[PDB]
């Protein structure tokens, strides 16, 4: 008789990011500028929430909601805060031996736990 | 000697879109009302371009980027609009013999190819 059915579309995920690291290539809709010393990064904060404690709690916050420039530790590296970024929008992690440390600073700052966690594997694998 | 690796994050991408349907459910970052009849669904723009042509091509047009209300054409199912609403933030699309033709209807309305073509599937099956 009558069959309801929910469709698991396995693929869906990965096309929804692909498609917002498009719009942040075309600079579609991003919100929020992130300055990392001398560097800017434009992306759109329901990413950044998405995959950070530091920018959940920094968009979270009622006061700092509607900010479009964030400011970070002038201590954080802009070369490990854009591979963060990256890795963020594609889900790929882009170390090398001599950014790897940088890396994971930078991703224990923004409250990225598993990206720190992943790092600490790397350290040890060189 | 010297190791560059990239590494893929097989859940980051299914992890991102629940953190983003949990968003959803706390209203925070929402940025757009979907208007169905009688019915309203508050979501983000970012994530129904990613999943939809219709959206893709209103929040690309400049001078209707910045709305925070879209009324959906007077013939579309609320209903329909809400399971796709949902399939867009879940990656789970939700059908019943009673809606099929409905959820099919609004896909194609929402310019969702993939979604049509299971919801074609789907018809033969029952
Ligand atoms: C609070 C909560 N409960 C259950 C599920 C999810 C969440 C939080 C988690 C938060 C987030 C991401 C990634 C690393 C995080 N690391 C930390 N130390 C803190 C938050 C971190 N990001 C996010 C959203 F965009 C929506 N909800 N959440
Ligand atoms: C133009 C383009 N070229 C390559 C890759 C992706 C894109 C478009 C596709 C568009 C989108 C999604 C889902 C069904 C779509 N169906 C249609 N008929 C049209 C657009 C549809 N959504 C989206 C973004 F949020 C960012 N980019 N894009």
């Amino acid at each position: 008789g009558s069959a309801d059915s929910q469709i698991q579309f396995t693929r869906h995920a990965s096309d929804v990011l692909l498609n917002l690291n498009r719009l942040r290539s075309r600079d579609i809709l991003t919100d929020v500028v992130i300055v990392v010393s001398r560097e800017q990064f434009r992306a759109h904060k329901t990413v950044l929430m998405a995959c950070s404690g530091l920018f959940y709690s920094i968009f979270t916050d009622q006061l700092k909601r509607n900010l479009s420039v964030i400011n970070l530790d002038p201590e954080i590296n802009p070369e490990g805060f854009n591979i963060l970024l990256d890795f963020m929008y594609t889900s790929r992690l882009n170390l090398r031996e001599g950014n790897i440390m940088a890396v994971m600073a930078t991703a224990m700052y923004l409250q990225m736990e598993h990206v720190v966690d992943t790092c600490r594997k790397f350290i040890k694998a060189s």
